């Protein structure tokens, strides 16, 4: 058979799309595919479960679907394992988010604006939690560690964040067989949308690390299509308004990291810029729009009820369901329950590439292995790809990223990782320390100390104090 | 014959050094040696001149002595150009030092603390001149193309700073054959001294890049002799003072940074830390002792004016000896001019080394090719090598350096180095305005720009106006 085990089933949407996909999906659509769904949290998981069910018998796939609380049968023979976990302590918390927005606000009662994890290049929020992201890393380390004895063939495909530091921790400590997932490539089209040109006729190409890629090629009709990117910067970006707190691709942040890499910056990279755009929420406002844009303390917290309310609506609507089986979830919510339409996103057709030879270019962090011949062959890349029955296939970055970009960008960044993954591993508060020695907001030695302290006191972080004691 | 030019031969008590070390060398002191004292201040010169002549005669070496005001004439045909120039406009200033002083003030009166040139990891004073180093980088990389003509079998011994930044873009660039020189190393007998070790009983390595060396061998009785620091820590480190600005090796600061790295900084690495040790005055005497180290608003300048006065006193005794050639400057000032005593620098056996192939350990900066295997083969480190007559070998560094050095110390290091290499050859203020935005001083965008427009405005600036408009 083919057991495909989604962990943090619970986080209901993103599950949902997957077993769409996976029900749409010609070659999976397979009784002898089952959909092991995982969670430790009952309520979440049994609202995913309900939805998935009837959205599949809608769908009239005949895949079976199985729901558990147990990670280690989730992982005990699967063929794939996409990790979408987020933990938290449920005695405190309703999501993983809400423990990263108190370490925040915490962050900035002692003078650090958007919190100690709010780093330059590195402000997309919840992306790492106190630094080392120890939940997310030990979470990601068991599976690991029980995948290689419970299902050495599976991947373990890691979307829960940090991406780059959890893939490259998994990878280098374990071997277990870790690509990590992140799409945020898709904002090239609207690039190509912007600039009136033929997505089809465009022969581009995007590289660099997790939430850190570039558009390193980018032409149109046998020439370089950077000078339309040029025209538009003088024509167009001054009349540029975001249509939401997310709209960044063509925002004057995005244009002036361009100005100076020389490529482009893509997708959530525009997000994790230097703190020249930062500084506080008038200086994003100025450099991202109205709504400066999704990382402040306006609008993060404001998109998190956003999802808390979209799940409670979802839990509330497996209640409905439960009551009313004869309603049709693709009828009454087509958004949510699609019908003959794809997601879009990697992961099933990753599955699909893998385990049927359907052959698609993909962007996932892999292991550089050369593809970036400046950097170590062992530091996980955001890389093109193109995968098929028997492996994953680097494509040639051509033209290669700028100097810049590399001295100024990539390598910092790098380090960051390697910086984080030290804090983790050492179990040593000091490296915590170093790490916000580095950090410009920082004032005094002794505001790291209490910053910290603080944090590592919250009650719902005794496991982490625990753990650098 | 041997020609061995001095370029910035106005540095007249390095010049004597260097003349004294000469003829105090039995297979250089040869009436076949020619040394080309050149510089572009002729009171400074001429007192240099002077003064080595006497001094030649007094210990009855027949070397001949050139003056000259001429760069190409003292690079034609020349064996080794030692480039120990500091650059000043002398209608503004009476040194190199003095312009540095007065950047510095701007910087800190913009709220940069030590000046924008002292930064994380590269807080030696007068090491760089506006990140970019600009008159610095010029005058050697003018020298590098001279001599690719008028003197291809030269070496290049570059001693003035930013030696890091400017060895590597003389190497880069021109691939003239330059060797970057400094003691550092000279700190671990201090070490030694302290330990009561006998420093001939101790197998010891040192490596890293400039003013950023790490002790990363230090064994006793066949035996790993860190242990004996760690006593010394505990035991005697409480009772530690400097007995002067100068005297870090064994302050809290080094024992801080070892504790964290695994290994001692050596030398001016203990000046070289993060911003822990050096917030303001107050801080760098917790962690430095009473002086607060050298690098510090009262120390630097105080130094810099008893280098004036020195040098004042210098000149007037070349006055002196023109009026009473019957006194011996050998018996008067014997500290000055020693007898039967070389100076211990590594220049002169560089020299014998390469043209008498008297055989020597060094530490000198050159490319890494490999050395050490996490950093590429053209960085330039400072290493341990065997000169010879015929070229520089590296030794084996074991232990290699340690994690944290790599990730938390060398490559943030290695980084600024790319940075103002970048910031000079681009001519873009851009660069410098980034590498100020990775500066923890700075409060804002404007502030940055701000800062640097009245450096730039400063009216001994107007060539590193003109290069970055």
């Amino acid at each position: 058979h083919m057991k495909i085990s989604i962990i943090g089933a619970g986080s209901v949407r993103f599950a949902l799309q997957l077993v769409g996909d996976i029900a749409q999906t010609e070659e999976l659509s397979r009784e002898d595919t089952h959909i092991y769904m995982m969670d430790v949290h009952e309520r979440r998981l049994n609202a995913s479960y309900i939805l998935a069910r009837k959205y599949v018998e809608e769908l009239n796939s005949p895949v079976k679907i199985v729901k558990t609380s147990s990670l280690d049968e989730a992982i005990d023979g699967a063929d794939f394992i996409i990790n979408t976990a987020y933990p938290y302590d449920p005695r405190y918390h309703d999501s993983g988010s809400q423990r990263w927005d108190e370490v925040t606000k915490v962050g900035e009662k002692h003078g650090y604006y958007r919190g100690i994890d709010s780093q330059e290049l590195n402000m997309v929020s919840t992306y790492t939690y106190v630094l080392s992201s120890y939940p997310d890393m030990k979470l990601a380390l068991e599976i690991a560690e029980k995948m290689k004895k419970m299902a050495p063939k599976a991947y373990l495909m890691q979307t829960a964040n940090p991406v780059f530091e959890i893939t490259q921790a998994v990878r280098r400590w374990t071997g277990a067989n870790i690509v990590g997932f992140c799409h945020g490539v898709a904002g090239v089209y609207e690039v190509f949308e912007k600039l009136d040109l033929d997505p089809e006729e465009v022969d581009w190409q995007v590289a660099g690390v997790n939430h850190g890629i570039w558009l390193n090629r980018f032409r149109y009709r046998g020439e370089d299509a950077y000078p339309l990117l040029d025209e538009w910067i003088e024509k167009k970006l001054p009349e540029w308004e975001p249509k939401n707190p997310w709209d960044t691709q063509m925002s004057p942040a995005a244009m002036d990291m361009y100005k100076f890499y020389g490529m482009l910056p893509i997708g959530d990279t525009v997000r994790n810029g230097s703190w020249k755009y930062h500084y506080n929420l008038e200086t994003k406002k100025k450099w991202f729009g109205k709504f400066g844009g999704i990382d402040n303390e306006v609008e993060r917290p404001k998109f998190h009820e956003q999802l808390r309310r979209a799940r409670e609506r979802l839990i509330k609507l497996a209640e409905e369901v439960q009551q009313n089986p004869g309603m049709k979830l693709t009828e009454e919510h087509p958004e949510i329950f699609p019908k003959g339409k794809l997601s879009g996103e990697q992961h099933i057709p990753f599955i699909n590439a893998i385990a049927n030879n359907k052959r698609v270019r993909l962007f996932l962090n892999v292991e550089n292995q050369g593809t970036l011949k400046d950097f170590p062959d062992d530091v996980v890349m955001e890389l093109p790809v193109w995968v098929d029955c028997c492996g994953i296939h680097r494509e040639k970055v051509e033209p290669d990223l700028t100097h810049r970009i590399k001295i100024f960008y990539l390598w910092p960044r790098i380090l960051r990782m390697e910086w984080n993954l030290e804090a983790y591993i050492s179990r040593d508060r000091k490296v915590l320390e170093e790490i916000l020695i580095r950090d410009p907001r920082t004032k005094s030695y002794e505001q790291i100390v209490q910053v910290l302290d603080e944090i590592f006191n919250l009650p719902f972080n005794e496991e982490l104090r625990r753990y650098y004691k």
